[PDB]
Order: C-alpha cells, then structure tokens, then sequence
C-alpha cells in the first residue's frame, strides 16, 4: 500500500490539487486529501507532475517494431512498449479474412486475458466485411474476448449487425463508402461506433454527408479520431469535437500507417486543437473506456477502479506508468 | 397609428404572447402588452398567427418570373420592383439583387439602375450583391485590370452591399479595400484550400456564399472552404434550405457549429413565385420541372425556394427551433449586412417591415413600412 503525492491528479472529472492516491493490491484503495492520508503510509511523489489513469488506445494495428506473430508474445511486447508512452491499456487490431486465422486470435487473446488482467482488453476484428453465416455465429460465440469489430454497412445485412450487438459486442462502421442513408441504416442496426473518422470514408459532399457526415449528425454514436496532423487535418478535428462532444475518443492508428503515441496525441490536441487538457484526457480515458464498456473498472481514478495510471510532466513527458498498481516505467 | 394583437409575435429575442406590436409612421413605435395599449389606437387582429420581422433574403437572382441577370433590359428597376412584390408574397421584405456577369458595363448599369430604385424605394430591395468576376469556373499581386474594377466598386460601396469572389483567385489587398469601403466581401465559388481560405478571412472576408456549394469537398487532410468557414466562428454564411442542395444532415451540422452566424438563403432563381417552365440564367438553359430547376443534363442549376418555405424546411426537418429558424431569416442575416440597427427585430424604432403566418406555414400578411402590402 502507498499514495501518490505531490503533483496534479485528473480523477477523470477534475483536477485536485493537494490530494493523493492510495494504492493497494492493484487497485485504487481512494483518492483523499493529503492531510486525511493515515500517517503509517509509504509516500511517492510525482514531482508535480499530472497525474491520471493510464490511456486507452482502441486502435492500434501494433507498435515497438511489431504487429499483430499473432501471438501472446506479441501482445505482451506491444502492452510494454505502450507503457513507455502512458498507454497502459489498448485493443489490438486483427486484419485478416483468414477463419484461420481468427480462431488462433481468438484463442492467443483468450489465453493472455487469463495471464495479464487489465491491460491488452480484447481484440479488435477488422474485415472481413470491408470495401477495399459461420463467420457471424463464431463471432458471437467468442464474444467474451472480442472486443469490437469493424465492418461496413453497405457490405452487411442488419442482421449480422444486430447480432454481434446483442452479444455484447462493440459494432463500428469503417473501411466503407456508405452513403448517409445506408450509415443511419447500419446505426439503427446496432453500431455504435465509427473507427477513426474521416479516414477510409467517403469525402463529404454537400448533396452526400457520407458516414462521416452521418457520423458527425448521430448524437449516440462513438468514434475515434487520429490526433497526429497527418490523417486528419487540425480544423477537421476540432469541427468533430464540436459535434460529438464527448463521444470523441483519441485512437493512434499506430503501426510499426502512422507513428502516433498517445501523449504525443495528448500534445498535439491540446497545443493545436485549443482543446482544455482536461478534455483531452478524457478522450485519451473515460471516453474510450465508456466506449468499450469497461469503463466500471478503468475510465478513472475513483476507488475500486483498477490501478492503472500515467504520470506526464507540463511539456508532456511520461515520468511514470503504473499497471495494476504496479511502477512499470520510471523516468 | 395601430397594433397588432392577438397572435404570438416574435420579438428576434423570444415569443409574446398577450403583446401588441403598434406601428406609426413606418416605424414600430413600441412593443408592449395589451393592456398597456393606450384605448385611442387602432387594432389590428393577427387571428393567432405567428407575427415577426419580414424575412431578409441575401442571396436572391430572381424571382416572379424575371432576374436581375444577363440581357441588359432586365438590369432595371422595374425587374427589382417585380422581384419585390414576389418576395412578399412569402414573407421576405428585404433582399439583394445578386448580379453575375464580368462586363464592367453591365456592372455600371447595375450600379446606377440600384441607386435610382434606393432613391424610389426605401427599406425593400437593400442593395447590390456583385457575384463575378474574380471566381474560380475553370497570387497576391494585384493586375491592372483589378485595380480599376476594384476602384469602381470601392466609389460606389453605397448601393453596393456585397460581392462573392474565390480567395485563390484575388489579392488580399483587394480583400481588404472593398471590406474598409463598408462593402461585405464573401467567400464562394471557390476551390481554396483552407490556408488559402483563412487568408482571406484575415484579409478582410466576412461572409462566405450558400455554404458547402461550389465549393470543395471536405476531406480528412484537406477541409477545404467549407471547413474552413465552419471551424471560423467570426464568419457568417448563408445556407440553402430546399433538401436540395444540401442535404439536411449537414444543415443541422452546420447550425451546431455556425450558432448565430447561419443564415438561411434561396437561391432562388426566376421560377420561385412564378409558373415558368424554362429560362435562360448565366447563358445557360434552365427547366423548372418537378419544383426542381434543372439543365439539359439533368443537373441542379438554382433554386425555386421562398423564405417561408425555407422556414417551414428548417423547422420540420432539421429539428431547430422556429425561435432559431426566425432569426436565420431576420435577425443574423441583418447582422451579417450590418443593417440590424434599423431591420433584424421588433422594437421600438426600428423600420415596420413584418410577415405574418399560420402555423401550418402559410403568410397570411406582409408589412413593408407600416403598410399592409399582403392581405390573405
């Protein structure tokens, strides 16, 4: 047991000033002033650093020069290298139409979800339903492991949709060349997320929204956005935040196609976006968490929630990590 | 002197309910409760329907079967005072005459042709709209040829109200002479890019013309105009209501991130209050067939859209409020032109120019200066 002191902590909600952060036996034990912190506990100091629950990514193709080998050693290897950035907890992604392939996924994920609790969350399908019955059935039947899967709803019966929906399964729109009309068919379907906008969709005309558009007009609907000025213009983002709000998660299409940390996104979005890093954080934490529904275990810092965090300094360097209420990176 | 009583009347800020609105002299001389009207004025009953300021179209090329284009007999006076009479008829009581073409002839002639209607009719048809010349169909050096037109328009910025020109395509100099000599420079008929875009922002441009038309596409790396225009909170832009030109996903999309500074236009062309079938409009042949005016291809080439239509679109199929939709049709585009200490509301002083409509969206009366013009 000990308490994180001296530094900012974002609980998720707000910023406290003179307040710590007991942890014990990997999980937030609370979040109290300093002074109510009993006297018989061990103190470690941020340094002033910001103090907040480690990020989500709920896009990532791989990173630390490998990809996803679909193995739990890969996964092992991206979860340390994603420490090293504040990134503490993340879905990867499995390209492929390969049933093979899926069922290994399926498999390697399984068994590494038993190993290591509250870290790689679950997979992260795409295709085979892109534009570039079993299938469905195994989908469901493995819906404890996989996470999200993205498809497009022009390529899609409703049913297929409705299905992965209702086993719990997240259900996002992407890789697709939908038209707003054939996008809100695929929403009332059971999706309920849109896999970083703008990109893979179609251009936004003023007679054709596209699922962009239709993304943007859909209130309920989450998405991720790539926040490293290269896939997505500035202007672009801070138009979607306007939009959606709090429904706007920060993803790094990370591979070895960009190159995008989270804190880098963390900087980038609030050095040129004119964004509060209070919002911020929450799109690099609760918004993917709720996202994803795991946001009763890892969206903050509030007790009971798992001890996941990440320590920057002001100029947006990770002074620490901490996974299951564990140091894992020190600098 | 008179009021107007019984009927929500919309104020620009909030709906009355059991108000008067009393008009003398072509003005609104007060707007206050019933109660505390005086017993010797005349009263005037609205029957229950909604009453507000006359409806303000900035973006208008004709209407009741003639435009104030082309063939130089139409550039007159009696095309504007048609064009009136046919705007009120649908609750607009103030416009402006949009003038496409690059023949400083033509332009000499619309000049002078507005000024002698100004001086005729006061508070209706509010002053020119240049559309052309410098446009992107097919730099911030200025040539020769821009600075004598540039000049012109500058000498004559009193009947001049605004003109749409393409950032790309103009100095930013000129930018700013025509916005220090009053004028209302606007974006539009474009293909700039958003720095290209934002250059003309800082250069002068307040406005940009019927968002997410003639304009470029909006993409992930490159927003283009319109992004540029929706992420510029200073901007104001006018937006076509028919369910036509844009689709109504990214009107309401527009609305959210424009707030106060959409307002709504018709494109409106010749067919608007009319029954024509086919005419010429930029040397090109247009078909009113359908509520849908069209080209020998098939192609979208203008609008037949009044304002109260334009209302009853917005409030029936973007989801805003008909206390938002009313000041998209009064109070900002009169911001945007900056006359809205003299037109944009109901108050006291203010010009008596008013529409009043049923419900189901229907005017029922038009008021230009205190005179019922309409009555139905």
């Amino acid at each position: 047991m000990y308490a994180l002191t001296q530094g900012r902590i974002f609980t998720g909600h707000e910023f406290l000033d003179d307040h710590a952060v007991v942890i014990a036996d990997g999980l937030i034990k609370s979040v109290c002033p300093v002074a109510e912190l009993p006297p018989e506990i061990e103190q470690r100091s941020l340094n002033g650093a910001i103090l907040s629950p480690g990020f989500i990514d709920v896009q990532l193709n791989g990173c630390g020069g490998v990809q996803f080998a679909v193995s739990v050693e890969t996964l092992e290897i991206m979860q340390k290298a994603n420490e090293k950035s504040g990134c503490t907890n993340y879905l990867p992604t499995l390209i492929t139409t390969s049933d093979e392939l899926m069922k290994q996924g399926v498999r390697v994920m399984r068994e590494y979800l038993a190993k290591h609790p509250n870290q790689a969350l679950g997979l992260h399908l795409e295709g085979p339903w892109l534009n570039l019955a079993a299938l469905v059935d195994f989908l469901c039947e493995n819906a404890d492991v996989i996470t999200k899967v993205t498809l497009a709803p022009e390529m899609v019966p409703a049913e297929v949709i409705s299905k992965l929906a209702n086993a719990g399964i997240v259900v996002s729109a992407g890789h697709s060349n939908a038209t707003l009309k054939e996008a809100k068919a695929g929403f009332r379907a059971g999706i309920t997320f849109a896999t970083h906008l703008y990109n893979a969709m179609p251009y936004i005309t003023g007679r054709e929204p596209g699922l962009a558009g239709a993304i943007l007009d859909e209130a309920d609907i989450y998405c991720g956005i790539i926040a490293d000025g290269l896939h997505v213009d500035y202007a672009n983002i801070r138009n979607a935040k306007r939009l959606k709000g709090d429904k706007l998660c920060l993803v790094t299409d990370a591979t070895a196609g960009s190159s995008l940390t989270m804190i880098e996104g963390v900087r980038n979005l609030v050095e040129h976006c004119g964004i509060a890093l209070d919002e911020v954080l929450r799109m690099a934490t609760l918004y993917p968490a709720r996202a994803i529904g795991v946001e009763k275990r890892l969206g903050t810092l509030a007790a009971g929630k798992v001890a996941n965090l990440t320590a920057f300094t002001p100029d947006f360097k990770i002074t620490k990590t901490i996974v299951n209420g564990n140091e894992v990176v020190t600098q």
